């Protein structure tokens, strides 16, 4: 029987007892349905409201239709696709806009097709596999065209419509199967060269510059000269150079882009918002890509045409998947002979692409090069001492490193800026442990892999020496230069270099670790395994001397100069006066600095991010220049006042005379005498805050009834709490190795020095540290020689061998 | 000119060219629309597909509504509650269970109702602010009744029927406005006490207990003597005690709520999941509330009915949210005269509520109380050490200082689990500033307010005695034992004593920040302000000496133990033996160990959460505490060996016997003999650990058309963006002083420590500290017997004033 609650959600306060006893009577609620008459003023008013429908109304059912169909259920996606197809083409008559109208009615008639296609699907005359909505490229005329603008030829229909497609392909390897094509496959054009410029978060200004610099490579190309010994041939000729090359522009998700990109890539007729929600709205794609032939004028010259490609993301993930997108999809469809990775902002000077293409023709035992690279503006502002530093740094560690590795045909990491690989020794096995990751949970691989994270160009490098079958060498190219930008700041370059670090440490491991690969599984020649094998002793006997620098640099300052005041060894000045108070106070004042100094970085490191800690950063990186400043100048001091030896110079050249001896072999010597100074300023600096903020920071990372709806609720929550479990676990073990390997690291350091400075004495422990250091430079100095000797003389000896 | 596009969804890849011209030409589209046959297919398959509804639709549709009622849409409303209205009236006819048939029609007659109600407010005949669905609570035959249950007397509709309803309520001081109402107050019972048992996470086992104390406590209440002077009366007489006691059960949310908890209270009648999903479909309740009164029988012994209120809340929030939704709306609408507070799983004895009782009604100038708290089960398995540090620390703790605190007047922090206030001292202000953070953003407030979390405690407790134009004072009641559950791990205690810490300091330096309000705008007596000012002199010399406790047991134990042996200053051993080289080496050991410990430490500590680190800090912790085991044994025979003298007996007497002497007096000794060994093994640890991790962590804490579409989402990708970028700002300075803070803590430590063990002697500092420790102790006493005095006085000697 039911009781009066004929007006229950009217009233503010109803309170009802709904017995459970054999259900409602019938013929009972009959009457109490049709004795309201207000139900009838409601279906009117529902009705009027919902004759006219709305394009937002039409996106919002298409969005839901295609949720629903992403979950399986095929019924109610019919139903939502149909209702979403109908609304867009009764609104596409009553929009006054061309574009908009046009955009409605195809869509309208794309989902009514899509319908009708499901639905014969479900009633079982088309037999397939996981039924998506057809795929669809539009073009359209672009909405800025430069009348004013001479080319080489272009046709109307390349060079006034701009295409765009959607695509859904969850696994980019299948891209192709899915029929998914280019605008470079359908006009019949195969590019031989591809370059990637990975983007996130950049203003106009770095596109514009970094399209100018690749327009102006390409014009350089173009003028080349024919019928020289130096000139390249075939692909890469002239006239016709712009065709053999695609640009591929991948962004990293709608919601960090900038939106001055965005305005800017609409301006360059790349990027149209209206077709991307109109034609967007059923697919629930996972990228959307457009294609264009750009042209580009920049003041009264204008510059040649590039085939871009701009794949946009929906979500926002790592540059690993980027490159995962651009390698996989486009490589495997394309399949060019080389492949060109640069980021945003890489200015390349004009004979970048020239000689990286020449090295690749003419000595084709090469798998990967990189060129040079170097910060923008030098000089200009030299009063700031952290450019300077990474200026110096950045020609340092190019010259002596890149050479040293270059000559045994291994370099350690390619920059991943403005580096290139020929796509015949990366095709296989190469790329599929490059995105081992992206393809395998991180709970199956380890800690160890995981944290091996933003490491990836090591591992690219070194398995494409080792692999089987095959003998590839990488190879460094001094002409190819870049131009980055670098931070201003201490705090930037502090955030900057942490990436890097963990990258390196955990790459240089695994390394190490898999050595043995090339010996086992490759195929070189005895000599170049004889070769790798110095190279695997002098890369251990380095990486063992830079686990312990902090000890040994600390080691060196206390010594040398604190120990040389205190007891009587500095040259220039003799402390056998004095009250016995300040020669122990100097020590200690020194100790006591250094560890608060430690001890203070420590926590900071270990606790909070470095952009509010900007002042106590400046403060102690003050004080660490500070005292490396005043122990240099007392350490040269010492070197003057002796009256010298064969030993003392052999060993002062050895140390550090070897870095103006390479700049002044291969030129570069007038920035090393301007940085000089701001480098040696921040060494203390650069070990131990770079170091201990690389270490603490190690964890970042990235129909149915009743009883079925509550099973499905209880089953939603299991489940999603079994993921939180699962998550929860791995950022404990995570934390865990990172804890382990920093305190290891610490441990050993203190350890070390406590053990050396009470057991040891200077004289008996400043000869190994100076034979050491002569041993590295001199290793390093000869494989700066070698290079040079290579590079200018195999290109006159390449007629003999 | 349309292309042809006729096939282009169903194809797999289709390329069109869609030109802005001046809009498709017209008859055009009606002839492509004219010419396909398969949308009558698809038209009648989908028609075929949606005669039938589902109960998941209705459900799905319902939640829809109430999401676009959210938003303030009120046409789609509409229209998406009459079709849920009516797909639900359709659906219940075909349900075969009577209970769902009933729920279902139901729900659909009162969804018409409120359909109609919102047509006839948007056609303007109602003029009202923020329509909501009216408010509607059901009552339902609980599903399992005990035939075999003896009470006092039950009304059937009370005995057999739950009721539940759900609440919309977003700020709970409007909870009373809205409508919704209890059924205490529509039965016309007033209770008198609220007793508030919060829940989260937790099993059946722990509520049950709590339960069953409950009513053992209600039923030693009943069973109270009449006509003695000991005797309550009134509103707390015998028979009828149990109308006049209300128990709100408040959960923290659905998702973590373990089931067997769910399966339980659904078993005692408090929980049914098929109500809760049917009635509050569209309503999008913040908090779901089901009343009973509920009867419970435990072996051959039925107990006493408990009115119980059981509110579960849709979402997770801290405790603090229960507290806000317990006291604003059930205290506000009820209006009772006492409010308890205890959490789950705390075991009460039987004469607990009848000594809190007795307290408040015969004192009349409490604001509030608060019981002792014990572990439970404590001599049972005693080879557990923390088990029994912990139950020495609750004992010592308990009769020392709450004692002394208790004295003045003003006891500094109430539990939280099992205390209790009256419901007149609390109404205004002090709750205000209660829930000072779940009002304001924590942005307004500051880092300081913010971080003091988990300290609502003690900020009501201090607000209680300086509310202005009222003397209100704090009182400890010995004999109120509650029994509580203590973690038997280290790790566990180091997780709990976190928020402990945090709180408790962060709330003292507030307290010693706002003393002067008592005085300023208070209204006590004369006698009572200067005892405040002797309590605050005491409070900022215990703070102070609490903030150097890491320091000062390093000191001790440095000079007491190690300088003993090395300067030979043991009595029981001369050390002018050895070979010089122990004698040093024993004080190196323990500097380089204690060093090493405290970095250890601190690392760990600011890293990683203590669960994966169980087994370095229980390695620390057994190193600490076989160094003070070894420390103490060394003091012990210092002592003993000593012929002793006046000075040395006193301060003996006086830093160590007051312990044993305050439990003698108050009878709790053989506690303080069964676990002063455990204690004293986990000093070191304690300080250290605790207070590391307590500063470390600190930073924890909780119709359009095309154009309107556009700017809809670019303002809803602005509001996010801004959004983010004030999280990301709040939590850097959150990090910021958190950092600052330790930094402070740890440098002035150290900084001290140093200073005192280089410029000064151990005869010259001991005795400083000797006096330090003896005045505290002192004062302890004194305050322990002057509340032994008090509590065993007053009662007879109130007749003379
Ligand atoms: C630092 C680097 C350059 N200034 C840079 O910042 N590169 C970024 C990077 O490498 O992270 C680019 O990576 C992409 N990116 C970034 C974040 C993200 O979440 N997703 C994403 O795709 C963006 O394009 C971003 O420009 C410089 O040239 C350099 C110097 C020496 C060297 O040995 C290597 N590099
Ligand atoms: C530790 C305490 C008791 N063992 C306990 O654990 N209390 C919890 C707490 O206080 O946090 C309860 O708080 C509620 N809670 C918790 C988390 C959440 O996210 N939400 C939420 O509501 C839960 O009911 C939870 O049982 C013990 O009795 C005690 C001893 C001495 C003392 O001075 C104070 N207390």
């Amino acid at each position: 029987p039911p009781p009066s609650i004929r007006s229950c959600g009217s009233q503010q306060y109803v309170t009802s007892y709904i017995p459970t006893g054999a259900a409602f009577p019938p013929s009972s609620v009959q009457d109490m349905i049709s004795s309201m008459k207000s139900y009838a003023s409601a279906t009117d008013l529902v009705r009027t409201y919902s004759e006219i429908p709305s394009v937002e109304e039409a996106l919002s059912t298409l969005d839901r239709a295609a949720a629903a169909l992403n979950a399986r259920r095929y019924r109610d996606a019919l139903k939502l696709y149909l209702e979403g197809g109908y609304a867009m083409a009764n609104v596409a008559e009553r929009q006054a806009n061309p574009k908009i109208c046009n955009l409605l009615t195809s869509k309208g008639f794309e989902t009514l097709n899509w319908c009708a296609r499901l639905c014969d699907w479900i009633e079982g005359r088309i037999k397939e596999k996981h039924p998506r909505p057809g795929v669809h490229k539009v073009g359209i005329p672009v909405s800025n065209w430069d009348e004013d603008w001479v080319g080489p030829f272009m046709d109307e229909e390349e060079a006034r419509r701009m295409w765009y497609t959607p695509v859904y392909c969850p696994h980019p390897i299948d891209f192709s199967n899915l029929g998914y094509r280019l605008r470079c496959v359908e006009t019949g054009r195969r590019p031989r060269l591809m370059i990637c410029i990975t983007m996130y978060n950049e203003g106009p200004q770095q596109l514009k510059a970094t399209l100018k610099k690749l327009a102006n490579n390409l014009a350089y190309l173009k003028e080349q000269m024919p019928g020289d010994e130096k000139s390249l041939t075939g692909a890469f000729a002239g006239d016709d150079v712009w065709q053999n090359v695609l640009v591929c522009i991948v962004a990293d998700g709608r919601e960090q882009v900038h939106p001055k990109t965005l305005d800017y890539l609409e301006a360059i007729g790349l990027y149209d918002e209206d077709l991307l929600t109109i034609n967007s709205a059923g697919i629930g794609a996972q990228c959307h890509l457009f294609e264009h032939t750009l042209q580009l004028s920049v003041n009264g010259k204008c510059l040649l045409p590039i085939q871009t490609v701009f794949a946009l993301k929906e979500n926002k993930a790592s540059k690993l998947d980027s490159h995962h997108w651009y390698f996989n999809a486009f490589a495997e469809q394309i399949q060019p002979e080389y492949t060109a990775v640069m980021d945003v902002g890489t200015m390349l000077t004009k004979s970048a692409l020239y000689h990286l293409l020449f090295a690749f023709e003419r000595n084709h035992q090469i798998g990967g090069a990189c060129g040079q690279l170097t910060v923008d503006n030098p000089f200009e502002n030299l009063s700031n001492w952290v450019i300077s530093a990474q200026h110096f740094e950045y020609k340092i560690s190019n010259i002596l490193d890149k050479s040293l590795e270059s000559c045994f045909g291994f370099i350690s990491v390619l920059p991943g800026a403005f580096s290139a690989y020929r796509y015949e020794a990366i095709r296989g096995a190469p790329l599929d442990a490059y995105f081992q990751t992206l393809n395998i949970e991180l709970d199956v691989l380890g800690p160890f892999i995981g944290n091996m994270y933003l490491a990836e160009d090591r591992i690219l490098s070194f398995e494409v020496v080792a692999r089987k079958n095959c003998n590839w060498t990488m190879h460094y190219v001094k002409d190819a230069v870049a131009r980055t930008d670098v931070p201003h700041d201490l705090v930037g370059l502090i955030s900057q270099r942490k990436r890097w670090l963990n990258g390196a440490f955990f790459a240089t491991l695994f390394s190490i670790w898999n050595w043995g690969r090339i010996y086992s599984e490759s195929k070189h020649t005895f000599v170049r395994k004889m070769a790798f094998l110095v190279f695997y002793v002098y890369h251990l006997l380095y990486t063992a001397f830079g686990f312990f620098l902090p000890a040994n640099l600390y080691l060196a300052l206390f010594f040398i100069v604190f120990q040389g005041f205190q007891q009587n060894r500095l040259e220039f000045i003799d402390t056998s006066e004095y009250s016995q108070t300040v020669l122990d106070c100097a020590v200690y004042i020194y100790n006591f600095s250094y560890l608060f100094g430690l001890l203070m970085l420590i926590i900071i490191g270990l606790g909070n991010n470095p952009k509010h800690m900007k002042l106590t950063y400046y403060f102690v990186g003050a004080v660490f220049g500070l005292m490396m400043m005043l122990s240099s100048l007392v350490g040269a001091g010492i070197f003057f006042s002796t009256p010298a030896t064969v030993h003392s110079i052999v060993v002062s050249i050895l140390t550090v005379g070897v870095y103006f001896i390479a700049s002044a072999l291969h030129g570069e010597v007038h920035h090393i005498f301007m940085t000089f100074t701001h480098y040696t300023a921040l060494i203390p600096s650069f070990v131990n805050i770079f170091t201990i903020y690389s270490f603490c920071n190690l964890q970042d990372l990235s129909k149915g009834d009743f009883k079925d709806v509550i099973a499905k609720r209880r089953a939603l929550e299991e489940l999603r709490r079994e993921e939180k479990e699962r998550v929860e676990n791995r950022k404990k073990n995570f934390e865990a190795f990172r804890t382990n390997v920093l305190l290891t690291w610490a441990f050993s350091n203190l350890i070390f020095a406590l053990f050396v400075v009470y057991f040891a004495s200077s004289s008996t422990y400043m000869p190994v540290l100076y034979i050491f250091v002569a041993s590295l430079n001199t290793c390093r100095l000869l494989g700066s020689i070698g290079h040079w000797v290579y590079i200018h003389t195999e290109g006159l000896r390449g007629r003999v061998i």
